[PDB]
């Protein structure tokens, strides 16, 4: 809604104390987001105390650092929380301590928290909604500067997988046109972005040369913690190689088993099969595409391959 972007901006600009959060264990959408709107008012509003809070990422510490914020702060504050569905989840709980909470996100609106609710299922990321609440800003003085228009940038490609997943829209790749004529180097982001240590690549490099694929294109992948401790590597750096198998000629579905300490983490992605199902059958859920589960046994395991196996058949 237009109007609705409008009025956001009005309400930015009443309050001198803004205190940005997002969601725990974030990735670049929450960094583009909550950082890109955080610098644009930094650079629109000089005169304000504008914070960002939450604990940060390492691995995208490159973007942008993080503030330490007092109890007292809060008090007759604006906070904005982006890209968290769940109250739950937002990283730094204080957020309701304020005169004022604004929710913006693209995620369904089953919890519909805050005094101002700017929610749109339609855009690819917060990131690229933050862009769109700039568009409209500019008429009311707001200043995109190099540094956000590359946080903006990177939360839209890291969201996307660079304009490959489906989230991608006509309006995400318009704005990556408008962003990428702002002097920073793009290169150099994919170069941080996709940077990736020896030991992963190396353990990477076992899984697709250990790889098969069933006559009607499933696959599986087990790490275990004896491959962890041979390769080095943490349970969420095997998890995230899930991804990695999706373009192996006549592969249909697979799934990841990574032991972490409490639970067998499962990661099932697809190319074309819907897997919400199955997930949903083994107590998780999440897209047709793309869903996980948690698992407590490896006999729990060889029932998701049976499964796996038949969904794929047919």
């Amino acid at each position: 809604m237009a109007s609705m972007k409008t009025e956001l901006i009005r309400t930015i600009s009443l309050y001198d104390t803004i205190i940005l959060h997002r969601h725990v264990r974030p990735d670049p959408d929450a960094y583009g987001s909550q950082c890109g709107l955080t610098e644009i008012l930094r650079e629109t509003y000089p005169e304000k105390n504008i914070f960002a809070v939450g604990t940060p990422e390492p691995s995208l510490s490159f973007l942008y650092s993080l503030d330490e914020v007092d109890n007292e702060t809060y008090e007759g504050a604006l906070v904005i929380v982006c890209d968290t569905a769940n109250q739950e989840r937002i990283d730094d709980q204080r957020y309701p301590s304020g005169a004022k909470l604004m929710k913006i996100d693209a995620h369904p609106n089953e919890d519909p928290y805050g005094d101002l609710l700017w929610v749109d299922t339609s855009a690819s990321s917060v990131s690229e909604m933050i862009y769109e609440l700039y568009l409209e800003g500019k008429e009311h003085g707001w200043k995109l500067n190099t540094k956000a228009a590359e946080l903006i940038y990177a939360g839209i490609v890291g969201d996307t997988g660079r304009f490959l997943f489906p989230n991608t829209t006509e309006k995400t790749l318009k704005y990556a046109g408008e962003l990428i004529q702002y002097p920073f180097s793009s290169s150099e982001l994919f170069n941080q972005l996709y940077e990736t240590k020896l030991n992963v690549v190396k353990l990477n490099g076992f899984i697709f040369q250990n790889v098969s694929l069933s006559e009607n294109g499933a696959a599986s992948v087990f790490i275990k913690k004896d491959t962890l401790e041979k390769f080095g590597t943490t349970a969420s750096e095997a998890s995230q190689l899930v991804g990695t198998l999706g373009n192996i000629s006549g592969i249909r579905a697979w799934v990841f088993f990574v032991e972490e300490d409490d639970q067998i983490r499962v990661r099932f992605r697809s190319k074309g099969p819907v897997i919400n199902g199955l997930a949903r059958k083994y107590n998780g859920g999440g897209h047709p595409l793309a869903s996980g589960a948690s698992i407590y046994s490896w006999d729990e395991a060889d029932r998701i391959l049976a499964d796996l196996e038949t969904l794929c058949k047919e």
